[PDB]
């Protein structure tokens, strides 16, 4: 899910993961001005009865985060921050267009 959205007043989301569904932070393997690596186990939740790993969507050093151990989170909302983004430049492509 990159650019692109549609419907929105900004943005929704930016620099951070989004829980999966209502749940709750079972576990928390992260903390501000640290260090995780993309796909590391940030943080645990609990909804379904179930373990769900929240994944970390891209590697970064937490800003801090927004939740804890016995933390109540929503469906895609903020859990953790990650620290602005330095020396990163996207790629792109343009052409002439006939029309």
């Amino acid at each position: 899910g990159s650019s692109g959205s549609s419907g929105v007043s900004s943005q929704e989301t930016q620099g951070g993961p989004l829980a999966p569904m209502t749940g709750t932070i079972e576990k928390v393997f992260v903390k501000a001005g640290d260090k995780v690596k993309a796909g590391d186990s940030l943080m645990v939740m609990i909804a379904m009865k179930m373990e769900h790993t929240i994944k970390s969507p891209k590697d970064g050093t937490v800003k801090k985060v927004f939740y804890r151990e016995g933390a109540q989170a929503n469906r895609h909302t903020p859990l953790v921050e990650f620290e602005e983004e330095e020396s990163d430049k996207r790629e792109s492509e343009s052409g002439p267009s006939s029309g």
